[PDB]
DNA sequence: CAATCGGCTTTGACCTTTGGTCAATCGGCAG
DNA sequence: ATCTGCCGATTCT
DNA sequence: GAAAGCCGATT
């Protein structure tokens, strides 16, 4: 009934699952890996076309993407700035409303990061765990999201 | 020789086109800051910097697009936003197949020469008046530093 | 080529027989 | 409507 | 008083 969007944000690795929904349906799910030898745009230019490409089969209701706390490098922050950025301008032209949440918020809704994905498993009735680590903590942050949607608190923005 | 700059920022964004003759001169071709809201959702704050970025270079073709590099980030968050702001530019250099390049503000500042630096921005594009606002004047200041440094053929892609 | 892995987590100016302090940075809400 | 100006700066163990 | 990640190296 309910068509859900996970997003782990990076620039090496993002990790892109999409979910039917406590109990739901694994539909998509892939990692998006960019070099820092190919030239920034080519890095981000090829993640938000396969955002779009992927909202576009899809068509979900939501997505929601993973929030972060601390960056000892204010750097990195930047960089994953930039891998939201392509995320927003493609959720921005198919007019899907975005989510954000916390790890804690996860962990909560769900369950250690072992222990989380355990829970992933099980919900979506898979054989193992899924792999890797990016691609799985996607799709804990649609799972996450679809949990507190169900209850009415949605988080925006 | 036309080349774009641009300082990045989620709530103005600064961004100018140049087009340079060296003996080193250029024309004002276009200025504008984007501005956009809190208050508005995240989607439709970014959606709007990356269309109009779109146009802009659509429109004037430029060979170059420089943007403002940034060294430290008080607060981490703050670091993020910008992030958001530099991946709608990316997608829309991406789209128009732009070479991308990025400068610091030293390598601004001792080409070019920040009350010192726009006096040098203002006497270069030949203007009365230095531009404003602020945002819209650094943008030109990297452009600028962009097309000084390609014209020493020691361009920074990013 | 996948995946795995371990390190490094801001910076420069100018100053201070020496490594010190120092400021820089921008977004939300208020006139 | 537009510039202009100030203040904060990472949680949860 | 620690949380992540990206790079560039491996294998």
């Amino acid at each position: 009934h309910m068509v859900v969007a996970g997003i782990d944000p990076g620039i090496t690795h993002l990790g892109l699952g999409v979910v039917a929904v406590l109990k739901a349906r694994l539909l998509h799910g892939e990692v998006v890996k960019t070099s820092p030898q190919e030239p920034a745009k080519e890095r981000v230019g090829r993640i938000h076309a396969r955002v779009l490409e992927v909202l576009h089969r899809f068509r979900p209701e939501a997505v929601a993407v993973q929030e972060q706390f601390f960056y000892r490098q204010n750097e990195l922050a930047y960089k994953v700035g930039w891998a939201l950025g392509a995320v927003l301008v493609a959720a921005f032209e198919a007019g899907v409303p975005v989510y954000a949440y916390g790890p804690m918020q996860v962990k909560q809704a769900l369950a250690a990061k072992e222990e989380v994905a355990l829970m992933v498993r099980g919900i979506l009735g898979l054989k193992e765990a899924p792999r890797p680590s990016h691609l799985a903590d996607a799709l804990a942050i649609a799972l996450t999201h679809a949990f507190y949607a169900r209850m009415g608190t949605a988080k925006p923005l």
